[PDB]
């Protein structure tokens, strides 16, 4: 039974972080860890509590975890601050942990920011090079190049230029919009591909950032090749979506039953 | 779509606590939510850390999840400590949290004691007459009885005078032993009924206390019968026992897929 880590915060609403990232795991049928960032209390409305845990405590959970069983894939999600930040990339670095899907959790969909600018910087110092992956979303790749992407040639040459910051790969999600189609860009050092997307209309769009770069860690841990890997999780986001539950007032989850 | 609620501790290595729960709900097709009372370090080997969360933060997630979305069924695990306690059964009475599985996780399979006394009571007090069911094991029976556990008789007694305490039934897992199966001892006002296990001979033993209330509550959430409930749930920890993944070095998790 192959195994794969999360390393992200907690949604008591069960629809995004950890909780979405166990129940994809599941979903593709390998064994589910879990490092614990932090603690929110959580619903479809948004969030109400934030609770970070101690540096430390989020490198027991790993070291606990990597020193006794396999860890065939990983992922990263919400981070806290720039302490837990930088703690995550010195376990990552010790033990070993390859594949890692680092999604950048910084920027919001909605465009609201979701990591101070310290936290930021020890995230591109610090856990990008070790990333296999990252999947920033287009703000937050604006954000972590400092220039705009607004045009296809923007999103491939921004997509290419995140390569510099270390990671092996680079998915710049929703880099370019197409009509009712949307356009993720993976740049590694081999060239670009495209993955086509349709764009659904819907309230049930909450924990979409965490299911995605989980099932892409799911895939790897399963020893799909990594172009196989971001096709197939991008085809289970789109019937998680069209088949989502209509639970919740707000922004609804996922189907990750899908 | 259905949905279960649980309220547990955080098992870093995935083998048990809400982890373990969150697992066992996507295998039964519930959608799954959590409220964390305690993040722990875990692997096979046992617990190296453990950070109990505020008693509010407690409330706030059950607090959120309930305002927003339905709760067919819930389960509690770990608790902590006293005040954690009565936080739990303070929000489970305004919420009207039924039905619910309450697991007391105050003494190990092993024998350690896992909760103080001061929370004992305040789970005997406060949280036991909320429960439609409540799962002792034998040693966590004659706790809360202060008396002897040690033939059929006394453990159909036993589960009889538990039900003084509130719950609406009692489920004395492993109350008589007979040879290489194991026999749990449930009692409702109707009366008492038996419920024959085989008695597995294994490491793989992590988590089967949170899996097994878990199933029966994701059971209850799809509307089955508390005796049909109870009987599927532990056809499922057998196979689960027996098809168990050899991952890591001591006691091993279960195989939730079976």
């Amino acid at each position: 039974m192959r195994v794969a880590l999360t390393i992200a915060g907690s949604d008591s609403g069960g629809g995004a972080g950890v909780q979405a990232d166990l129940k994809t795991f599941s979903r593709f049928g390998v064994y589910g860890m879990s490092a614990l960032t932090l603690v929110t209390a959580q619903n479809t409305l948004g969030v109400q509590r934030v609770h970070l845990l101690p540096p430390e405590l989020v490198y027991a959970q790993i070291q606990a975890v990597a020193e006794d069983l396999p860890i065939h894939a990983a992922k990263t999600g919400a981070l806290g601050n720039a302490a837990i930040v930088e703690a995550v990339a010195e376990a990552v670095r010790r033990f070993g942990i390859r594949p890692l899907v680092v999604d950048p959790v910084m920027v919001a969909k909605s465009g609201d920011p979701l990591l101070a600018p310290e936290a930021v910087a020890a995230l591109k110092e610090r856990l990008f090079p070790l990333a296999t992956l990252i999947t920033p979303n287009r703000l937050e790749a604006e954000a972590l190049l400092g220039r705009p992407i607004r045009t296809l040639e923007e999103a491939e040459e921004a997509a290419k230029a995140l390569l510099a910051l270390g990671p092996k790969a680079v998915l710049l999600k929703g880099g370019h919009l197409e009509g009712e189609e949307a356009v993720d860009l993976l740049a590694t050092g081999e060239g670009i591909r495209r993955f086509s997307a349709p764009r659904v209309q819907t309230r049930n769009t909450h924990g979409t950032g965490c299911t995605l770069s989980a099932a892409i860690a799911a895939l790897l841990a399963l020893g799909r090749p990594l172009e196989e890997a971001v096709a197939e999780a991008k085809a289970y986001l789109t019937r998680a979506l069209e088949t989502a539950p209509s639970l919740g007032h707000g922004h609804g989850p996922l189907n990750h039953f899908a």
